[PDB]
């Protein structure tokens, strides 16, 4: 309940079959119809070039209407869609790759040509696919629902699943396209009828070079771009989630939390195997939040694993293996909370992935990878959490940041046998986090709970072997998809067939 | 002995292979490799964006010089990159969809990415192929023979020799892309290398409206539209060879060379099945040319289709049957001419596949459908010819008449119990050919031949039942790509495996 | 009789002004009014950005045609808004720079803001006033007549009639701007109601390098790029008129006319002992043609002069001198032929303004310079002609001729005693004219007939003082432009008044 | 700050002679020179087009390095022409319309073609001048002090001194080209190497609908925008200079200044006739500012006067008496302070400038006007202030602050009995001025000191009659731009010796 989908020269009935299985509301366009998912969020407004249609949500208004305002004052009023056209006809679609969101704008114009721009960073993944008809959605379950369990075409497990580096339109539907994040994308159709996407990207690479940013500057751009986002929902929401791990990052956001909103729930989980309660009990009560913890089982972290493949489509083992904590603790605040905050991704930008006191000959390089890598394996998808009524968001994960970091000076990420030293000093500087969990060294969510030996022991694998991992939830991914498989009826241990 | 690749971040290396299984020169590029097969032509050109590339040939270089001649007197010493470029600079990209022929242009800028240009009709079919490494070719064998026989990644045949229709982008290879023809593209990479290609079509549908055109000035364009080939050529060459059938197309472009070269060589093929060698007797009786008949056996029929499945790269079945009879020609022409003109394509532009009296709901779509089919076979592919040192050349696939044909007035193309009426009134007024050939009913090349009959005979089928014929050619064509099967020792009783 | 103007935001008033002193009639357009006189042509077309309008003719047709037709079967039957059009919207606004006419193509969008592009040569010079109200002319004498006397203001003739070089966009009206010729202009308004016209030339300065083009292509090019004009007239007009001195190109678009139309009626003209007679007469016989000679009077030739700065807007000295003889011719026929062939304009391209067995280190950039002046004088304009009901035409002012000339090798200018010698060896090919007649050294209108002593005489100057002669030109310029003087009611008095 | 110069193909001479009246240097340029002033500030940037200059200074820095960081760390320390290069290629030329300041951005191509950009408010006016070479400058008398007395040709004083309304882009300079503000200039050279400039806007005109922003959001707006300008002279400028009248607006800023700085320097002026001096001092006492106040006699008055227009270049009436109290004080500050602050321009904003109590159809329309005015005068010049070795700051004139408030509710300049009523609010929530300032009145520069009494008084006109005061300003101003006056060497009778 978020998605969206738009089919080319389509009508009421290949919606139809989609709401029969999903629930939403139709709408039509110039020459075709557009989908859009009960909780799902969209705006619009006229262009001399058309209707303008804005999927999804903007995570920095305030930033977009500060830019816009400089020369139109309607800025300050604008809805999403109006807002993005001013910046969209004043500076060119360059300008959108500015937004950040789980957004997908695009332009429906008389001629029958669709003007799209996808978001930059992976927040809502678009694919155009092509069936009796084309379509273009951010869920590809949708098209199955609408033109039947033979829709998409997908390709061999034995090439999929293998290696774990991949371009941001890397899909594993042989019959479909990914568009690339931050571009702009013109679906247009030839003499014969036949779909022919023109894309071109909004963003050109950054420079490598090492940025010797001093230090005092350094921790205001911090300070500032990590309090934008709270600033941003403090408005809204007087309640805010937060998956508390008693990690650095996780611990440092439900801080910086505590200035911004009246109430605080912090959630956290383990499994019979290992659980890092210790620690986030420690922040919990130095902070005097909403504190709960949980000890999953094994069939639940398993359920949390399908869970991920399902709603966010990820079919990358290590992604999904991720995300199952994150899925078991939607469940658990379902109902308490409307909007979550995590400090997911902090260690890709400030060197948390490094092994503290060893050499690196390039480690900004290193981190850039899986920075990247981030971007298709849906990870960052928000269906997820939204189907549990949570408004999913991740700090860290914003432009300015990213960019401060992607070629920030490596001595601020690894030095004297630490990590995260700059992240570290801002951290203790706020004096509301205790020493020994501002210093603590890094735990991913999959390792400090064991998750990833709970997964392994139910493949019959090494807990070291992602491939393993990946077969299996390729598997399950393709059985979604291809409808074969309801989220509605289905646990873990009908799966055995899967696994051999 | 007329294709080309390039390789993105290339050494000499990647090329050593190719130049192992093939003839040609590898020059280097600013970063990246270029490689031209033994007897393949092409110009380079300084621009102050780069260094353009000019790989094929024009056909209309005439029409294009008359047109950069109206801005810069150079244009007429200009080598054809030079000329593409003044075209580039003064109208834009969409300016190049202009030109005809067998090329490909594009700038290799400093900043490593290239702006190529892809011709408009099929004549050098391009493909972007993501091997270890990305590749651009007009021969994806090149691509095989560069990365071994793993590189290409096949489609199933049960996906592939269904349909009937394809989009002209359309590829089985699930690792490539097939550019668009007549379209813009720039070949960049992203932040962590990975290839992403930025494509735009440079023509836009035409009207289908009804094309209401006078008589008169009607004839006079397409006695202006038919002679322009044979005026750019005739200077060139004083020898010209025709695949000769005695049908009202190939016989007009005789009538016509003989009026712009000095000596004719006419051939005929047929098998002992059935043959055209009667009409084809008297035209050349009538133009007195050098001519010359051949009887095909089975095994040189079969021979010629899996030539033209190798060479032009071609997996349809309907269009390998097709070529043979014109490969075989080129086989008995080898060493006599080092030109060809044919008729082929004139029943789709004016008629000739509709049926006399019939009455058609929309025939101008019929053809066009067809018209755009070419557009993805292979059977434009110009390799073949080549490889037996002819450049072949069809006289009636012209921008001009094409374009032209596309809306013409259905009346002037089926009309009073005939087909193809104003082009036989044209060949009329010529009073060169005799009246039964100028009226003879149409008749295909596999048809008169019977060369569809014997490839069925052959693959033990039905003669209509061209799905199973694609499943034999593009098996073949499979196993030619991966380098499994040579060209130097094939022969058509050793592929009985491919039968079952 | 044949001008146009737009008036941004115009009432009924200034149209109904304008009416009272020229015949007319006025269109509203989306915010203003067109106005165009009694015997102006003009076509119309719907786009997408809005109405686009062609006032005036173009003379290439044919060839533009041939451009569009490659992509746009409608091309066939496009009237010249439609065909413009088609180009603009396929190759850009850089495409009409490759028309040849007295036009002007606006385009008529509804926020009232137009985009206009002029032809290249100056044959239809377009200037914007600023009075009460915007206006976009072609005739300065309409913003006067709508406006009032004191409505163009203009520059002390002391800085006018000085230097004699100017760039084509040269204007004595200090309250005017004149547009560019080739150029495409968007006439905008700011937040304020304050006009600013954002200019962009559609071209770009050719090659100066020399062409080496040898012999035979470029006597091939001189017989295409010569006949072709006449080939798009020789469909209407059975009869055209030529002005016939009995030189060189003159003589030679005569003959080559011969072998185009039907009836030829030759027209010479010359004052008191000072003729050209004896070689038109050659001619006319060699050619058998309708002649008619006539001695010019004192008043008749001085009237030429002020007929050429009415009705063409000349303010040169030198220009209105030279169009004098025309003018005269245009009075000789204004019944008996619709359009007239010229060899003016072809000693600036083949080098006939240059002594023989002169040396020169640069005759090319001398002739390049002289092809430029004509693009400010008001040489160009139709209007005198048009008025007299014949339709203007410069055979040799084509864009192919011009280019090719631009930096064609000086020695088929230039060389052994003799100038312009690959034009006279082409004439010569011919076999058409009389050898006298091929080899009769360039004389000049105005020389021949002695007008340029004449016109000094009644200023009581010599021949050779142009700058003063232009103070003259320049008086009438004024007075005619402020409607103070009448093309009918030129008395006396006034005249002397304007002597000095 | 320091104005400059740049003459095409100009030669050594050139900048020699303009040291020999002013100081400074001569940098080489592609295709010609350079000149800056000593005090001149200038940057430059190598990029892919050539070379970018930045003369000037930039005035929200921080701004556009938060624009710019979002997408290239190394924006955060890149000097002023390396930011715009950012912004350039990256969102384009329409990106640098949301720079503020003093500043002039060019990039000067290989080919000697000149891209130049100009700031979009009037703070440093650009002109084209065509003397005997062709120039760009900010400063008319930089290509006298090159060319001679006889550089700039001035129009009559009879269409100068008259009319109020202009276009942004008007001068009295026949000569010479305004660039107009806010756009992309191209400075080209056509074929024949005549100058041709090709204009565009960066920006359009922002909607005129009424905005109804809530009172609270208006607020925190008009507290961020007015605060963000001093937020950026915080870090340098220890102690800063703010002329003090005692007003609403420049009290204010003094108040907000003081929350900010660490020390402030009031000064403040006027006649023998009367003063502000009482409310002036309050303000000085409830902030414990440095402030000294100073009476100008019949001279010093006029001084501030012929100062402004030598030094801005204004030439209009009303304007000069304007900045002549700001100059009177920069006197009074220079050495003391570096940097200074006003509450310029406010009245135009926030309705100041109205009648309290009085009806208005259109409120905004007015004010618009009003604040366009401004951009042709030379009020917002910072050449003068310069000199003084003062860099003037106007707080108000902000691009966001102004675009606020160009449509803002009428409600929120004049209700009921008030003007600028929500700007009074606000100072009051500040809780630093006194009632009786706070809720102040309109009361103009030259009206508070009884300037317009004192400059009338010199001319025995009346103090309305700004024709006659402009008749004055306009003639010292062609005066100076032509060398025949010294700013210094001014006696007392050349000011009669006017004919004044
Ligand atoms: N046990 C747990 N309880 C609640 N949320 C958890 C969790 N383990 C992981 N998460 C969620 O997943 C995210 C993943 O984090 P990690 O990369 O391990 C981050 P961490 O919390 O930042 O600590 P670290 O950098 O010291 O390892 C966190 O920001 C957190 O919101
Ligand atoms: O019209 C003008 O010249 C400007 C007005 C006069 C007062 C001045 C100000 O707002 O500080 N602007
Ligand atoms: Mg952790
Ligand atoms: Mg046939
Ligand atoms: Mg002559
Ligand atoms: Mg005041």
């Amino acid at each position: 309940s978020n998605s969206f989908c738009v089919v080319y020269k389509g009508s009421d009935t290949d919606i139809n079959n989609i709401q029969r299985d999903f629930d939403g509301k139709g709408e039509a366009l110039s020459n075709g119809y557009l989908f859009i998912e009960q909780n799902g969020h969209y705006q619009k407004c006229e262009m001399e070039r058309g209707t303008a249609y804005l999927i999804g949500s903007l995570y920095n208004r305030t930033f977009l209407i500060g830019l816009a305002g400089v020369w139109e004052g309607e800025a300050y009023l604008a809805n999403d869609a109006e807002l993005l056209a001013l910046l969209f006809t004043r500076l060119g679609a360059n300008a959108l790759a500015l937004a950040e969101g789980d957004f997908c704008f695009f332009i429906d114009e008389p001629n029958g040509e669709l003007t799209v721009i996808t978001e930059s960073r992976g927040f809502s993944p678009v694919h155009v696919v092509q069936g009796k008809k084309a379509w273009m959605t951010n869920s590809l379950k949708l098209v199955t629902a609408a033109e039947g369990e033979g829709a998409l075409w997908f390709e061999e497990e034995a090439l999929v699943c293998q290696s774990l580096m991949r371009a941001d339109t890397y899909t594993p539907v042989k019959n479909a396209q990914r568009l690339k994040p931050g571009a702009v994308h013109v679906l247009t159709h030839d003499s014969e009828g036949y779909s022919f996407v023109e894309s071109r990207t909004l963003t050109t690479p950054a420079s490598n070079q090492l940025l010797a940013l001093p230090r005092e500057p350094l921790l205001a751009l911090i300070d500032r771009y990590l309090n934008a986002p709270l600033e941003d929902l403090a408005p809204r929401f007087d309640t805010v989630g937060i998956p508390l791990s008693g990690g650095l990052d996780s611990s440092l956001v439900t801080a910086l939390a505590s200035r911004h909103f009246k109430k605080l729930n912090t959630y956290s989980i383990g499994t019979e195997l290992s659980n890092e309660f210790e620690f986030s009990q420690q922040v919990a009560d130095a902070l005097g939040t909403h504190h709960q913890m949980k000890i999953l089982s094994e069939t639940e972290v398993i359920n949390g694993i399908i869970e991920s493949i399902y709603y966010n489509e990820i079919f990358d083992g290590l992604s999904a293996e991720i995300q199952s904590g994150l899925f078991n603790v939607y469940r658990q605040a379902q109902g308490q909370v409307s909007c979550m905050l995590t400090g997911y991704g902090s260690d890709l930008l400030f060197g948390g992935i490094l092994k503290p006191g060893a050499q690196y000959d390039n480690p900004n390089q290193l981190l850039a990878e899986q920075v990247y890598r981030t971007r298709w394996t849906g990870e960052f998808a928000t269906h997820g959490a939204s189907c549990y009524g949570i408004d999913i968001r991740h700090p860290f994960w914003s432009h300015s940041l990213i960019s401060l970091c992607h070629a920030l000076h490596p001595d601020y990420k690894i030095f004297d046998n630490e990590v995260k030293n700059i992240l570290r000093e801002y951290a203790d500087s706020l004096q509301l986090l205790p020493k020994d969990i501002v210093w603590r060294k890094k735990i991913g969510i999959h390792e400090g709970s064991s998750v990833n030996q709970a997964f392994a022991n139910v493949l019959g694998s090494t807990v070291d072997n992602y491939q393993t991992k990946s077969r299996f939830t390729y598997r399950v991914y393709q059985a979604f998809l291809r409808g074969r498989l309801s989220i509605t009826d289905v646990t873990p241990s009908q799966l055995k067939d899967l696994i051999k």
